[PDB]
């Protein structure tokens, strides 16, 4: 409802701490370089799903924009745009809304994150980071999650 409100909520709830928060925003410059792999991977498998892949027929120039609106949301989890704040929160909550409106549920956006930690995940153990900082990721996709799940709730009812 107020998404700074839902903001602080969540990052109590999920534990993100200062130094999470640290974590991240050092390693923003390498969350940049492997964006686009990132969406690269997720575009591929929302692709090998029939219903996913359905949703994903409006035009062509949907590509390019699937693409960069997932490059740039996955930067803004590093940066955490205003320090993780209000325009954070009014962000994630406008994503709620997009997935919501195009009537995707948690039946695909639960199971798509899954798959985002997991690549992630292994792009950490590639480049050989700290599991602090593989901690700390898991932490704020899953505040993105909530915030994703939240704006279905609300929504729906
Ligand atoms: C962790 C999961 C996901 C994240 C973080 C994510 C992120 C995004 C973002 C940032 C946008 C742009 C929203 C805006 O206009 O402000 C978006 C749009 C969209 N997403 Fe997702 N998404 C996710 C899952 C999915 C899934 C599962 C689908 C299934 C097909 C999907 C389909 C779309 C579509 C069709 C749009 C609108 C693109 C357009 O404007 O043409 N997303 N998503």
């Amino acid at each position: 409802i107020e998404p700074i409100n839902f903001m602080a909520t969540m990052v109590r709830r999920v534990q993100l701490t200062d130094e999470d928060k640290s974590l991240l925003a050092e390693a923003a410059p390498w969350g940049k370089e492997i964006a686009p792999q990132m969406a690269d991977t997720f575009y591929d498998y929302l692709g090998r799903d029939e219903e996913m892949n359905a949703i994903l027929n409006a035009t062509e120039g949907r590509i390019h924009r699937l693409h960069q609106t997932f490059v740039d949301w996955f930067y803004e989890m590093f940066t955490g745009m205003d320090s993780w704040g209000k325009a954070y929160a009014e962000r994630r909550w406008k994503i709620g809304l997009v997935h919501v409106r195009i009537g995707i549920g948690p039946q695909h956006v639960v199971p798509a994150m899954a798959v985002v930690v997991n690549a992630v995940r292994q792009k950490l153990r590639e480049a050989n980071k700290s599991e602090a900082l593989s901690d700390a990721l898991g932490k704020i996709c899953m505040i993105d999650l909530a915030f994703i799940e939240q704006a279905y709730f609300e929504v729906s009812s």
